């Protein structure tokens, strides 16, 4: 669809399964090459990477933790020595876990804060480093969530990460936007996922949470992988700093359909 | 690019234009079937027909004041009764004019008012009550600014018209998600069209503006129409409610560049 | 409470009732001189200056259709004829009516743009005008409401009219930052006031707003008094151009406690 | 000024200097009884001590690091311990250093966010557990910045940090409003402190500062506690989960002045 991307280096954390999973697909399927990311073992890896053969991409697979700065550095260098560039770095890798916040322990805060936040951060300072030292005008693009805006009681550690990553975004895109460098944030509403599929799996808990989208159907990953192409692809030059949503109405208020209040 | 816009018909208002002509022409491109819009100087309309007949495609030109009830009643009605149906609405149309507050007239506020928000209003509800009673799951796109965030001084009825739309946009995508009708505001930075072809023809003045752009840049429209046809395209599934800002990072408070306060 | 209110002459829109009542009663235990507003016929008005003079204050009413622009110019003229100066005015006067909205007249739509966003302008404009011609460091408080971000189905003149608003007061406090005068909007969430009388009255539609609002309870008129008193004090000498929820958490998603979604 | 603050508990972390000093004063004032805190030097805490006294007020010293769970939970033990309860927790300490972000270390990163956010959140969450357990509707007060919405070149982790802060107490205000526990942001501009006594010192940096300041001038420490001691009160019952800005028109986009752009 983007001729742009035929050729481009593109970077995904935690791309082995879900959401960075079905992004890896799809810039395969532009014909860029990609660099996927496992944490323990290359299982998972490699049914993404033979997904990607299929469709005659061309990838490898890249062990590494986001929560260890070594990890990444030799994540983004493995892309350079494998293709010889990096255009894109997409910050995928997260996690939650609910606790009530008076309860939650430094432990469980700081798990969530030091991967989903910490190591965004990581991976766009290496990406950019790279961009700036090589005069390569790339991009980065972090993985957020609607809950960068959306409080979630339970979550305040998610929460927390989300906001500081937009806040983090907004500042590398002002920070960098004289080299070219375009920084946006992609926030998902509920999207069906491994993350969710025992949550989706119940009826109760599933028609909840249709209650809470608009459009009335929970998002595919196809759908988020939509936007991370555009985002990378040249059509979305003149785009940085962005967060854009893509959750069928979740941050408009479902509470306040019909009139109410 | 898109190959779900092929056959769908988009109607513009204030196309003969800037903004306007150019997301007429990207359209026509993309195969889809256009509606141009112009107030009064019928000249110009023609000269984007050429435009559109050169890369083959296929529209019609039809006048109308988006500040007359019955004009754009009739915009909507001629798309549908010469292509059959309408599938996008783009609310385009703008005016804008400096004074300061405290000595604006309401005749110069009523004016912008009327035509930057009441037109935009008028021509949504024309396109959702058709497509909420023929069952379509169509489209709107209204052209807001950066200005429905950022505030602008000797421009505030500008300023309130678009803080204005960003409510009626957000209002209307909730309001109508449970129908599949998606709409979507599109908020450009500085951009090189006619209103503003004196302003940047000045060096000093041109370089006041790209000073306050992150990106160093004065985007082009064709920059614009880019993000026009994507929201109007099947890939944006699932986005509703959002504010698309296209600016080079003019969001991001330029005068925070190098640390500095 | 704040004894730089003592002699301080206010102008309070739409005052004989709710909202604009309870503030005009609170300034006038500050020891702040009141200008009251009615609409049609003084009844309604002189409850509030019977209850103005129970507190010792000193008050006057004067009749004035905020859309009118004579009428608002002449409300700010008899405050400085009566009480020889204008220290702070409140542009509280509003109106709402439920519509679907690809259902609701121009006339509709009309009526609550030109009460809630135009009459605010015309009121802002006057007091501004007259703070700059004579060096006075004044203030202008906007009544907004939640729906200046929260989306309104059925409400969406309103929620385009405080959506509007916010965006006027931002541009007036930067317009008019270096002059010392400060412009702030009040985002009052759900309130025991005559607009919701009938609809709090019910048991099934008062459960269904306390159960939208986080704190659990409607708030009262003398909460939202409060937040005007201090606005408008010294005490908030650095705040300008923002918007002050009185909301009760209403704002910040009541749909996604207990870690929903 | 406000009368229900007497005999109120009030916590302030990193309270031996600046705004956290302004605020135990203004507290002690309220005849609150304050907790002041000093992570090393107590020399600067019994300055503060001493001027309390200067007001008649009382109160007591507690040594600790916000970054060092025990300490933390042993400040809000000696409030209790000492006066016998705790009714409002204000998370104050923070720290800031300059560095390009592609050249930032993991070590400057984790300092800002473990003593800005974390720091924050471990104060949050034990003035919150100590409410809960005792059915306390008490209020904890985060010291956040214009820097939560306004992106920072150079200071990406102490955006990210207050950006987290944002979203870390509206989470909490939703989580616990049904318990009658308020939790709000207070959003500081520039202010006179010794964070930027030698940035102000420098007559070029300090007229650099203030054209980025609407209103014109660098706000005093004493405008701050003032909006702390209004959330803390009664007037503010009805408020929650907030960022009161006090900046002076900073977030209002400075460089827009004069209709620029
Ligand atoms: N699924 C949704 O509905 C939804 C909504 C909003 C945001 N998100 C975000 O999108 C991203 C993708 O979520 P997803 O649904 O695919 O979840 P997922 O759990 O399937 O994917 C996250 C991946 O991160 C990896 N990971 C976790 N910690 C890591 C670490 N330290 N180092 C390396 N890899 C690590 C996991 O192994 C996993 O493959 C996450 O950041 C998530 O927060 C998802
Ligand atoms: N050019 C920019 O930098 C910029 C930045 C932000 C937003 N915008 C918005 O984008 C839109 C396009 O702006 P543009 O630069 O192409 O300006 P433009 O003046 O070239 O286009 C606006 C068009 O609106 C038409 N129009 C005005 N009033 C009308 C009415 N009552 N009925 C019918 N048509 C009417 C004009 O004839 C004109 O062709 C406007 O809404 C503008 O506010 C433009
Ligand atoms: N009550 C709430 O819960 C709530 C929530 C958010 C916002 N608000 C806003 O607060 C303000 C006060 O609302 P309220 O509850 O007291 O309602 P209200 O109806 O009691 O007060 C509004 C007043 O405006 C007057 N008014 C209307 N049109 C006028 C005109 N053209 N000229 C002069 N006066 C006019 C009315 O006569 C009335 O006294 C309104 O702007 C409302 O939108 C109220
Ligand atoms: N001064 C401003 O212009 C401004 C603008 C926005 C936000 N703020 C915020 O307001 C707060 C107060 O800033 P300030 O100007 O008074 O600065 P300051 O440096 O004078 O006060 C911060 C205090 O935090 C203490 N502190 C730092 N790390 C600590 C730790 N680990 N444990 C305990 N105490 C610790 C310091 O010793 C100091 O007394 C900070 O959170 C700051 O980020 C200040």
């Amino acid at each position: 669809m983007y001729k742009d991307l035929e050729g481009k280096v593109v970077v995904i954390t935690g791309s082995s399964t879900g959401l960075g999973k079905s992004m890896a697909i799809r810039f395969a399927t532009e014909k860029a090459k990609v660099v996927v990311n496992y944490r323990s073992k290359e299982d998972e890896a490699n049914s993404v990477l033979e997904e990607i053969k299929k469709v005659g991409g061309e990838a490898i697979a890249v062990k590494g933790d986001v929560t260890v700065e070594s990890d990444v550095i030799n994540l983004v260098q493995s892309a350079i020595k494998e293709f010889g560039k990096l255009d894109v770095m997409i910050n995928n890798a997260g996690l939650e876990n609910p606790v009530s916040s008076h309860e939650m322990s430094l432990s469980d805060w700081n798990k969530v804060i030091d991967t989903n936040l910490t190591g965004a951060f990581l991976g766009s300072r290496e990406a950019i480093k790279y961009f700036v030292e090589n005069d390569i005008k790339g991009t980065v693009i972090n993985m957020s969530s609607v809950h960068e805006k959306i409080p979630w009681p339970l979550f305040v550690h998610y929460a927390a990460s989300k906001g500081g990553m937009k806040l983090m975004t907004e500042t590398l895109a002002l920070e960098y936007a004289p080299k070219g460098i375009r920084v946006n944030n992609i926030g998902p509403g509920a999207i069906n996922t491994p993350i969710n599929a025992e949550k989706f799996a119940d009826p109760e808990q599933r028609a909840d949470v249709e209650s809470m989208i608009p459009m009335g159907y929970i998002g595919e990953p196809e759908e988020i992988a939509a936007v991370a192409a555009w985002l990378a692809s040249s059509e979305a030059s003149y785009v940085t700093g962005i967060t854009l949503f893509a959750d069928g109405g979740m941050t408009q208020y479902p509470s306040f359909q019909a009139g109410r209040g």
